[PDB]
């Protein structure tokens, strides 16, 4: 009334949404990949992005400290998600590698650990996925291709880097508690909000990192054997690696060097440590 | 508390006349961008609506880059913080006399193109970068380490993947127009708001992807020669390829197959036409 026009040059309407910083801090203990959690393993360390926070990273470092009091080293940004409660909440995830001084990855993602063959839980997951892919005929062919590429429903090799794609398919198929399907079906331990979605991106990032350049000095002690180096990468990838081919990748990437002490002990080169100190949190990558 | 305004920013890249070009608005002054709104189902779907409304140019797959936050002062006037979310997309450039203009990557980042040798502008950049590094002795040593690692002075040479880290250093040093330094110093064509920071992220992403697995079928025509593919990667990297190592890489990765047809080059010699084999197209499709 009294001319309240639609758009107005002297009026700017700004949309706001909740900004949540979420932390995926990973450590390797007893050849088991383990993630920092709060609320008795139901949530990741998280907190809102506030005015007093100088940066996103420094803001998350305060929440990690207040909620865990566990020191963290370098951080790298993962993925940014809109809520699926696309409305009110924007979540920003970060990955960190530390030495444990905690819950396991495969408590939340038991189907991702193939170190001792395929997990038998995958038979039930595939059975539910085939029923969902066959539920609507016009989308049957595409859903079978997605389920084959991710889980290998009608065959197809297992790709460990597709942790996120596998969790997104289970969510769309209503096979995880976070989807909240009418008959609730769930595999693995669920988490608060979409924290398992965040964790999936951290597992995918680490696995993609260790396949072409395993810069994991923060996960190891200062000295280690090459077989200890293989055991922890095998724990991260959820696969058993070939000895000969793993030795070639490490020497090819000039990552480690002999310390002279005794199997031979190795340490990551100082150049690898110095480059990481200057690379920041927005690393040049190929996927994320 | 914990609110933020999200701007979705698009880096849509095409390769025309062996030159990498980015889609822009306002006659090359800004990238296509728009706020994230409540009705936007996802961050990617929200940006697609801004791309269409502002350019009306078709866009294929989109890949999230990184999220940046503001360092402003009176964000409390806005009700929350301000963040920027970038996305990278590869398309074929299309003329249509909508309003949108295609500009080359290196109009904004001239120091990133080393195809014709190291550019001369880097001599003026390194000079002003040293003067900034020597201005404050307590931080001189650390600033020289950042200047050596980012701008090729390291000894390891020029790293084309560090496009964002180079630009961020130039911003902190007050060597770009977006810094608004007390004496204005700028290299390359500036952009609106922080969009040149977003473009540097997309350039770094593409260069890291093509180094490991150049899945660039969206940038190429349906069929192409191997020389056309090499010129495309070279334009993206700002470097000249090792021909034999590049041919060996795309064969090991099983990326392109012969179409059976022939093409006559400019000089007059015929050459086999290639296409990205279907398995490469299907893998990129089975995601998001
Ligand atoms: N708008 C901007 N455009 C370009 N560079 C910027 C901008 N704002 C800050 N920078 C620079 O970017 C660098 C990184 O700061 P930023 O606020 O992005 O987060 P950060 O946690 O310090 O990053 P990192 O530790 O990953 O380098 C700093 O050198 C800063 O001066
Ligand atoms: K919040
Ligand atoms: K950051
Ligand atoms: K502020
Ligand atoms: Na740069």
């Amino acid at each position: 009334y009294d001319d309240d026009d639609k758009d107005h040059p002297f009026t700017v309407t700004i949309g706001l949404a909740h900004a949540e910083l979420i932390a995926v801090v990973t450590a390797i203990t007893t050849d088991e990949p383990r993630v920092m959690t709060v609320r008795e393993g139901a949530a990741l360390p998280s907190g809102p992005f506030e005015f007093g926070h100088r940066t996103l990273q420094s803001g998350l470092r305060e929440w990690i400290h207040e909620q865990t009091h566990h020191p963290v080293g370098y951080l790298e940004q993962l993925y940014t998600f809109a809520d699926r409660d696309g409305g009110r909440t924007i979540s920003i995830g970060y990955l960190g590698l530390v030495r444990e001084q905690w819950h396991g990855w495969y408590e939340y993602f038991p189907w991702e650990d193939h170190r001792q063959g395929r997990p038998d839980i995958l038979d039930s997951i595939i059975d539910k996925l085939r029923a969902w892919a066959d539920s609507e005929p016009d989308s049957r062919a595409q859903r079978h291709l997605r389920a084959d590429f991710t889980f290998g429903l009608d065959g197809g090799g297992w790709n460990e880097e597709l942790t996120l794609q596998r969790y997104e398919l289970l969510y769309e198929a209503g096979l995880v508690g976070e989807a909240q399907s009418e008959p609730r079906i769930n595999f693995g331990r669920p988490m608060f909000a979409d924290h398992r979605r965040i964790l999936a991106t951290g597992i995918a990032r680490l696995r993609a990192k260790i396949k072409y350049r395993p810069v994991v000095f923060e996960l190891m002690a200062d000295s280690f054997t090459l077989l200890q180096l293989q055991r922890a990468i095998e724990a991260l990838a959820g696969l058993t690696l070939h000895k000969q081919n793993f030795r070639r990748l490490i020497e090819q990437q000039q990552l480690v060097e002999e310390t002279g002490d005794m199997a031979k002990l190795f340490r990551f080169r100082q150049t690898v440590l110095d480059e990481r100190a200057l690379s920041g949190t927005k690393l040049p990558l190929s996927r994320n």
